[PDB]
């Protein structure tokens, strides 16, 4: 009813699981909340001078705006905070970003970014995290870190399933673990809050299967499934097997030595891949004491959330890390920082993460150039120091910018 | 059976909620696996060499050693992992310490450490987490962190709850929340793991409980509550609403501001103690980039995991990372590192972990004088650069020294 459809412009189809984009794309877009209003405008600058430098004026993307989150109660009314409309276009268009997302407290809603996760079983959180040279970090050697991070996004703790303390359903719950599955390991069952962890097997290949051919088309060396398994040996163990015998079943997997390691050999560059494994909170560890021994990872949505948020905060890009939620049929990228109230409007916010999400949108929409002109843009404009405030606060000699200000030095240096 | 009651030594007794301890106290202490045979020998010496010289010889420490882990069955015999008598003696002399320990797998055991705990209800896992100048750490300002992590030792998914997919049970479990909870969000209900995540409302309170005196009585600045609550509505979240709760209830929390911090006055130093929360991933981030705004931590079991270990590696404190599990009857200190089998035995491992386990171990026993030895020791030892191996292959102008010769060492620097 309130959104637009762009006159000119033309669908994405889906064509043997093979993305056909027009050169006149239609692609729907949420502002975001917060700072969304301030990073949003300055990534569609972006985006269109990229798209407009690369193709020399024949390709261009015709932006939609949809409504979700605070601007969708101004457009639909009181409580429409993810229209059914939203979720219908993101699902016609195949393409789509957003910008900062806060979910309302107080009304029993749940996670309006996992709503859309779930909802559009976009089950793969694509994470990847890298140092760009100028950027002020908190440890002595960011540039080390190189990783590509591959969430499970649909199913783990993550999936909302649990029961209030003291309320009817959960005792009832209680009731049947104790009673019913001869559990006695709840220390104390009264007054007592109970949460589901589901973890299986085709959810845990297919996201290990995408995380290996990623490997692959990128040429990369290694991928390293994180879990912890030892203490949730169904859950978190099984999809380290899990992710192993996939390894081993669709990719020829071989045992490195007396095992458990695996290796993949790439049929395109020759190159083997490693498949490992190591316990998530050793991991976070070694992120930090060897994170050149890890490239692409892949593990669960819980762990996933902690990794690459630790990631990018040491990398010193907790305010322009990219963001996807893929899947089969549909994909939505994303920012991945905070909504930021108290700054939102005064364009003073980063639009580095939204951007770069844009620009892992091109990429994955086949249009490379334009990506990697971004790309491009960012690595110069940062290594500058031609930056926001939350780069510049914490360094010298550089020159601080406004948020769209710093959206034209990017396209400056493309 | 095999276990050697000392002679002369008398038992620790609880009286009044208060520990009395003999000037000639029975500690029992498991060797621990793998390097565990290194560390404890040098354990033993430094913990007497600073009780001898803190009382003048009028106190000492009867050492016994129970058995735990491998050598329990080769004392015990093959599979006595735990000896129903190792949890009797801990009871007994109330308070204990072990080396590194390891599980089996592939005999369907779970976890030693954590049975440990849960069958003497430590639900309070204590690891007080801050730079020894003079450590190689990977980021730039290690001297910022001082930290004093509680985390809930007795509840959450960490309780080893869980059934294995395809098996009865999980289908009966995922039976049951299908058809009589109602529950839509398990993506793939075949083949799938099930895990459960309890957390009550006493549990909360006693950790969150001892987290505060704690901090009353060390003075420290705040406690932070850490949690994924968004997410995690009636486990993290409830346990944050708990832990503000229990803040108002029993130690007159007053609201600062609009809130959600409160504030509690030190009733001894008068210092207002702010206790406010952050969003675990968030936090993993905070503790990187903000580290001087946390001070006590409280959270829930696997949260306190990944914190802890997080925290113990940016400040270069990976071996050397002091660890206990107290709990109101019962204590036992550990090691907080792996059991590292390919160096065990060769002296060569960092010993510092269980000396300062058992430096808050002996702190815990009221002998603060010989504790504060301890730590003096560790102090001088590190920042002289005669450590070992793990430090000294990081760094430059360090003196190499053997396991027990870093025992020398610290007892050098007292
Ligand atoms: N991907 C997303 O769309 C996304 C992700 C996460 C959270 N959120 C949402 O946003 C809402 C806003 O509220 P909050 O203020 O309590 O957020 P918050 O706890 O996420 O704050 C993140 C902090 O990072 C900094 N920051 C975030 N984005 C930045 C940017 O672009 N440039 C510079 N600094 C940036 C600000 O810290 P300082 O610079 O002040 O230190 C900021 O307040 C949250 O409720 C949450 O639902 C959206
Ligand atoms: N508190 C405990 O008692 C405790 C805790 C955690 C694990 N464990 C147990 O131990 C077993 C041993 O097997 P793993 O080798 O696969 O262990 P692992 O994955 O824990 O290895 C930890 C790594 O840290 C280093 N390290 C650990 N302790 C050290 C010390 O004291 N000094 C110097 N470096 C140290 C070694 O790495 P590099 O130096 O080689 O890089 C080491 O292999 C594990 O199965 C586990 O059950 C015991
Ligand atoms: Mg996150
Ligand atoms: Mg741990």
């Amino acid at each position: 009813s309130k959104v637009v459809v762009p006159a000119q412009g033309k669908k994405i189809t889906l064509q043997n699981g093979k993305l056909n984009v027009p050169e006149n794309p239609i692609i729907p877009y949420i502002e975001g909340d917060g700072i969304g209003v301030d990073v949003t405008p300055a990534m569609l600058k972006v985006v269109d001078a990229a798209v407009e430098k690369a193709y020399k004026g024949e390709r261009k993307i015709s932006w939609m705006e949809i409504y979700t989150g605070e601007k969708s109660t101004q457009v639909y009314g009181q409580d429409v905070w993810l229209p059914a409309e939203t979720l219908d276009l993101i699902r016609e268009y195949r393409v789509a970003i957003k910008g900062p997302l806060t979910t309302p407290v107080g009304g029993g809603i749940r996670s309006l970014n996992v709503a859309l996760r779930q909802e559009l079983d976009l089950y793969i959180c694509l994470r990847p995290v890298r140092y760009y040279q100028g950027t002020p970090s908190p440890v002595k050697h960011p540039e080390l870190t190189d990783m590509v991070i591959f969430r499970e996004n649909s199913e783990d703790i993550y999936a909302g399933i649990e029961w209030k303390a003291d309320s009817a359903d959960a005792e009832k719950v209680i009731k049947f673990l104790r009673e019913e599955m001869g559990v006695k390991k709840i220390r104390f069952p009264e007054h007592c809050g109970i949460g589901i962890k589901p973890c299986s097997e085709e959810g845990t290949k297919r996201l290990v299967r995408a995380a290996i051919e990623y490997a692959i088309a990128n040429d990369r060396d290694s991928v390293t499934l994180v879990h912890k398994g030892n203490i949730m040996k169904f859950t978190e163990g099984a999809f380290k097997d899990w992710g192993y015998q996939l390894a081993r079943e669709e990719f020829g997997g071989e045992l490195i030595d007396g095992g458990p390691w695996l290796k993949v050999k790439n049929p395109n560059t020759g190159k083997e891949i490693v498949i490992k494994d190591v316990i998530a909170d050793a991991f976070l560890q070694q992120i930090l004491l060897r994170p050149a021994e890890y490239d692409v990872i892949a593990c669960m949505n819980l762990n996933g959330d902690y990794i690459s948020d630790a990631l990018a905060a040491q990398v010193g890009g907790i305010g322009i890390a990219p963001g996807a939620n893929i899947g089969d049929e549909c994909a939505l990228f994303e920012a991945t920082h905070g909504t930021a109230p108290k700054y939102a409007g005064q364009d003073k916010v980063n639009p580095g993460s939204i951007i770069l999400s844009a620009e892992m949108m091109l990429r994955h929409m086949g249009w490379t150039e334009a990506a990697d002109l971004i790309v491009k843009g960012m690595e110069g404009a940062i290594n500058a120091k031609t930056v926001t405030y939350d780069f510049e606060r914490l360094m010298d000699g550089a020159k601080l910018l406004k948020c769209s200000e710093f959206g034209d030095a990017i396209i400056e240096n493309m």
